């Protein structure tokens, strides 16, 4: 009862806000993997099968929408198990949504022992190879062997270069433990072959460790209609992708990157770009090859930045270094200086605000695969500099995987949540919350977050300044690490500092729509306290990634009651779709939020 006083005390609010958890009705609940905010104000919410065995069994696939103002919520109908899917807001101002999962089973074998598939290719033309079970695969870069339990039938190369033919086979480790796990993509040796056949014979196979997925991609694609409230079907990708990124380019089309193909392979590069005119998809000339959700971001010279940071999957030295990407011309250029480049896997990006500045921060993370490693640190690169470089900014005090980060009206970023180790293993949740303010370059400590999320969380900033934070996908119940996890359905809201002051500007006249380069006007009784004006494009959050947030500095004038704004002219910085737009004042404390559409 103590504590509960403190933190609910006027002076303690105004300090570091206050948290809220949220629960809904049991017919409502699900599993929330990804979320948005609409142009409605209200959340789309989507789970598909939440990462849960029975649903994909059953093809449950769930979406809610959520009204945080009402409190009220409804279900969608959804088409595909979109659990993995990517998804950005076009320019229409509906959210494309592409990619996910087939059904996917358990692994049967041994829990105690590393192990998952392995594909094994055939380059010979002339015939097929059949591998018997108990054969040996030993890493060329890892060194570690796994045992397949079945034969495998591996059939001939097509000749078209020769495409190589293709088996899948469970393998694991001859001895318990995660001293014989590995983290990343190897290359295989196939024990007891020789001559032709050790030529034309290895696997290739994603981590093999002891939390044993086969995830596999597919193509189905939407655009998820905000009014409506349904996902409207499209045309599909022509490859199938669990886990890609879609991202907007400076011609208003999304580049879809990356993802797990309709075998569970790592997608070799081949990226393809969604015209939202003709609602079709075009493969990209040349190829680039990402790990899975990595974290791609529009620059204002329309070249893309990779900050690093991603999902995981794919080999330890492809795909990796954090850089500046010419789509069109496929050039890409590393931005030296990252700290801690081995702990990219599950760190959050941030644009900073304003996004004018072009700079990026990298948050947290963890090593490759299932690693105990996690980083405390952050990391900085600004864009504009003459050699651009990441420096290390302020840092966490604990090593932080999944850290949630949403940009504020006021120009802070608040970053909460995450966890020390891998999908919160040794009930290593850390309950804690930070403002960072990019002016000063500093964190500060805020009021902590009453639930923890690791693993599929995320959050997103609302229309009234509030925040709410979602999901948590423990894989262990307990601390000892013996009983299966069990998804978090709550939801939580968190108030900021700036809602416990004196009173917000008012602001009316939207829905406006303002072209790049025009302005609008609205009305302010508190016009004359203006200090700043963001346009703040919603958020698409999943696996620590969120693309589609930013926040754009307006120029304004105030003359009494009236502020008029003017959209800066850049397509590259300004995307077209659906913006929220808040005035802040002296005192740091912003209004509600009008909506402006850019064409």
């Amino acid at each position: 009862k103590y504590h509960q006083y403190k933190i609910n005390q006027p002076e303690y609010k105004a300090a570091n806000g206050k948290w809220e958890i949220i629960e809904f009705p049991e017919k409502y609940r699900q599993n929330t993997i990804h979320a948005a905010l609409l142009r409605t104000g209200k959340v789309l919410m989507v789970a598909g099968s939440g990462n849960n065995q029975d649903n994909s069994d059953d093809k449950q696939y769930d979406t809610r929408i959520w009204d945080p103002v009402k409190g009220t919520i409804k279900k969608v109908p959804t088409p595909s198990d979109l659990f993995c899917t990517g998804h950005t807001q076009l320019a229409n101002g509906n959210l494309l949504i592409a990619g996910g999962t087939k059904r996917y089973e358990k692994l049967k074998g041994d829990v105690t022992k590393a192990g998952g598939l392995m594909v094994v290719h055939n380059e010979n033309p002339d015939k097929p190879i059949t591998l018997p079970a108990g054969t040996k695969f030993t890493g060329k870069e890892n060194g570690k062997t796994f045992v397949s339990k079945d034969p495998v039938l591996v059939p001939r190369a097509e000749k078209v270069r020769n495409d190589p033919g293709l088996g899948r086979i469970y393998v694991e480790a001859q001895k318990s433990g995660s001293a014989y796990e590995t983290g990343t993509e190897d290359n295989y040796r196939v024990q007891g072959l020789s001559g032709a056949d050790a030529r034309n014979t290895y696997g290739i196979a994603q981590k093999l460790a002891l939390d044993k997925k086969d995830f596999q991609g597919i193509r189905d694609a939407f655009e998820f209609d905000p009014v409506a409230e349904k996902y409207i079907k499209v045309d599909p990708m022509h490859e199938a992708r669990a886990y890609p990124t879609l991202t907007t380019l400076g011609d208003g089309k999304i580049l879809s990157v990356s993802g797990l193909d309709d075998i569970g392979q790592l997608v070799p590069g081949k990226n393809e770009v969604y015209d939202p005119k003709t609602k079709a998809w075009t493969y990209t000339d040349k190829v680039r090859q990402f790990p899975t959700y990595p974290a791609l971001f529009l620059m204002q010279n329309g070249k893309i930045f990779y900050s690093g940071a991603n999902a995981g999957y794919g080999p330890d030295d492809v795909g990796r270094t954090p850089g500046v990407w010419d789509v069109e011309t496929n050039k890409f250029t590393k931005v030296p200086g990252m700290s801690d480049a081995n702990m990219l896997e599950t760190a959050n990006t941030v644009l900073l605000p304003p996004a004018q500045d072009e700079k990026y921060m990298v948050i947290g993370g963890g090593g490759v695969g299932e690693s105990k490693l996690s980083s405390e640190k952050t990391r900085i690169a600004d864009l504009k500099a003459d050699d651009p470089k990441f420096v290390d900014g302020p840092s966490l005090e604990k090593g932080t995987r999944y850290p949630q980060a949403s940009i504020l009206p006021d120009d802070s970023v608040l970053v909460s949540g995450g966890s020390q180790d891998y999908r919160g293993r040794g009930d290593s949740n850390i309950l804690q919350a930070r403002l960072y303010h990019p002016d000063t370059n500093e964190f500060e400590r805020v009021a902590d977050p009453l639930v923890g999320r690791n693993y599929h969380s995320g959050s997103i900033l609302l229309p009234d300044g509030r925040l709410m934070f979602f999901g948590s996908d423990s894989l262990y119940a307990d601390k000892a690490n013996t009983k299966p996890g069990k998804f978090e359905q709550r939801i939580e809201i968190y108030t900021p500092p700036y809602l416990y002051r004196d009173s917000r500007p008012d602001l009316s006249g939207g829905p406006q729509t303002i072209a790049r380069g025009g302005s609008g006007t609205f009305t302010s009784r508190a016009a004359s306290t203006v200090k700043k004006v963001r346009l703040i494009r919603p958020s698409a959050s999943t696996h620590v990634t969120d693309v589609d947030q930013r926040s754009i500095a307006l120029d304004f004038k105030a003359d009494g009651d009236k502020l008029t704004v003017t959209v800066p002219s850049g397509k590259n910085l300004v995307q077209s779709g659906w913006y929220m737009m808040f005035v802040t004042d002296g005192e740091g404390t912003p209004s509600k939020a009008e909506w402006v559409r850019v064409p």
